[PDB]
């Protein structure tokens, strides 16, 4: 089966994939990013060096970056997790970090949000800043990555699954938990 | 007119469809699934002759059936209304209750959303599992009503269609107050 | 750039675009509705002489009348803001604004959506039932309506990959008028980026 896990940043939604790569073998969890940034690398070398560097790019090219990454991991052939994420906020707005192109390509069984409470989000981002969005911000989020998730399922028809994590954690880490086992789960269901 | 009548089920979208038959001759009110099985068992009656058994049809064979009904439906000149669902909680989560193209053969005008009461919803699910007719929470309803917005509005993006919500979330007076309400507001709707 | 600011009717839209079209250069305002009536006006002079007329038309003459109004408003320039509404309450319920085509015509950047306390929503609206200007819309009745066009602005973005920024403009003010500087200058910070 094929899923994209999708989350507001900061919150832990990288947990759940280096959680589900350990706990689950025959599952093959991959980095949207990574993928366009290594291809960007390979098709742009004497100019993109890091991360942000893949904004210098034009609009087509960076289209074409991404179709060719979602072709990549097309060729997954048993249980994938396409991490990624529904929209990035910029300075112009909320941005769809899917393109139609990667729906059709990847042709995934569902997606899946991962939704938290802001206040975990807000100490999430505080701990991987020592090493500026409100709650309000987080909220905001969140509806609007549920309406891309819904667009998306209307348009290409698959499933939408929403993890619940507003609730308190007993003790750290909990929620990872909850959300690998609902996976894994659902995987083998 | 032609619209598409949706809502969590288990609170009542069955018994607005019979008022609105009852109350109104100028009328056609019909069920996307019960045209489903109709046209499913007219075309496979070996495997098919209960509602619950569709899930043995291959997808081919369902999505044609879909198209078979929506077309056998829109033949109906008189006003229309469409019960169905919008989306159908699912162990890998909600589904759309529409494919694109039901919504391009019907031509429906709009969608009606009937927004319960979780409770209320709660509790006709209860009373209609007592009568031998049949967990979710107060939360999950929430969850699938808002969804069912979301649906709405991405459907009207796409093909151009309004989206009428209709408020049942207050106490009722007498029971099946949320029924004529609803009723009345459709043939407002109809009538002006 | 080119971007289509839209939110709730009677909250202080069309404030925000005046202020932009004089406190910029290169800015160019327009709104949709104002060309859509002038086409329609142009092509059916004999019965389209109110902004309500326009809608005496079958829904097919006034896409066209959408459409022509799309392309004569891209046309424009090379920079825009388009001042329409993204949903529109109505006896069959909130209708869309804008059609698939109009933003294949005019390519915009991005949508906008001013969201306002509805109570100040409120407030406004009857202090333009006062100056001549403008209608029974309650505080869940104008929630729901921009809780719908936050949805319609992301599934056409989701559809034609555009920004959509959203501009809080609901706590309250220190003086009048000081969420209409707040998005100026939000929208400003934006293009001079
Ligand atoms: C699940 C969880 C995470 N965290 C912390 C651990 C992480 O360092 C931080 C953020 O979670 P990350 O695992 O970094 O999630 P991410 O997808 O946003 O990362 P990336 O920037 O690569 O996209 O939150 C807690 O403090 N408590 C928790 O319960
Ligand atoms: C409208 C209404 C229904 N009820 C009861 C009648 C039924 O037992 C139940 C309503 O369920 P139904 O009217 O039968 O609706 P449904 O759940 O079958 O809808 P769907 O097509 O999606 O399957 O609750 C009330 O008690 N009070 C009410 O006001
Ligand atoms: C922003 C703002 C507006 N107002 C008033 C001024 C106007 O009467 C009204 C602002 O609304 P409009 O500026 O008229 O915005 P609009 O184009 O969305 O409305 P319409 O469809 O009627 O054209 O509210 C205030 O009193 N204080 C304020 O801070």
């Amino acid at each position: 089966m094929r899923f994209i896990l999708t989350g507001v940043p900061g919150a832990g939604k990288t947990t759940v994939c280096n959680k589900l790569a350990e706990k689950m073998s025959n599952l093959s969890v991959v980095n949207y990013g990574d993928v366009i940034f290594e291809e960007a690398k390979k098709l742009y070398p004497s100019i993109i060096q890091v991360r942000e560097d893949t904004r210098k790019l034009p609009r087509a090219d960076y289209r074409n970056i991404q179709i060719e990454a979602a072709k990549k991991i097309s060729l997954i052939t048993d249980n994938l997790i396409v991490d990624t994420h529904m929209s990035l906020k910029t300075p112009y707005g909320f941005y769809p970090g899917l393109i139609p192109e990667t729906i059709n390509i990847i042709q995934p069984d569902g997606i899946i949000l991962l939704e938290f409470n802001p206040r975990d989000v807000i100490a999430r981002r505080e701990k991987d800043r020592l090493a500026m969005e409100s709650e309000t911000d987080i909220l905001l989020h969140q509806q609007v990555n549920r309406m891309f998730a819904v667009s998306y399922s209307a348009i290409n028809q698959c499933y939408v699954k929403i993890i619940d994590l507003t609730w308190p954690q007993e003790y750290e880490f909990q929620h990872t938990e909850y959300a690998v086992n609902k996976i894994i789960e659902m995987l083998n269901f």
